[PDB]
């Protein structure tokens, strides 16, 4: 809670109740806005392989953050996903909030299903 220099002798104190004291000051909101920037045609592709042959990638529906899979495991273990928040260097978090490094490119996953058949 904190921290203040104090010096009493062993045993029952004076009146530990008259005093009060908060520490907790987080502030948090539901359902916070997103921004998201317009990019060209066909400028966002991913390649990946898959099945011990080929595999081809296609677009999905929106944008799915890393936010809302953590939310499956969090609820898995009882953690609330709305007391759990990701921040950087006390920045709001935003499109680019995916790391930098696989600069939204060519995500690492994979996926194995030949439900649909033609060619």
């Amino acid at each position: 809670m904190g921290s203040s220099h104090h010096h009493h002798h062993h045993g029952s104190g004076l009146v530990p109740r008259g005093s009060a004291s908060m520490s907790d000051s987080e502030v948090n909101q539901e359902a916070k806005p997103e921004v998201k920037p317009e990019v060209k045609p066909e400028t966002h592709i991913n390649l990946k392989v898959s099945d011990g042959s080929s595999e081809i990638f296609f677009k999905i529906k929106k944008t799915t953050p890393l936010r809302r899979l953590m939310e499956a495991f969090a609820k898995r273990q009882g953690k609330e996903m709305d007391s759990l928040r990701f921040l950087y260097d006390g920045i709001r978090i935003q499109a680019d909030q995916t790391p930098e490094d696989l600069d939204m490119e060519d995500n690492d996953i994979i996926e194995a299903h030949r439900e649909q058949i033609g060619g």
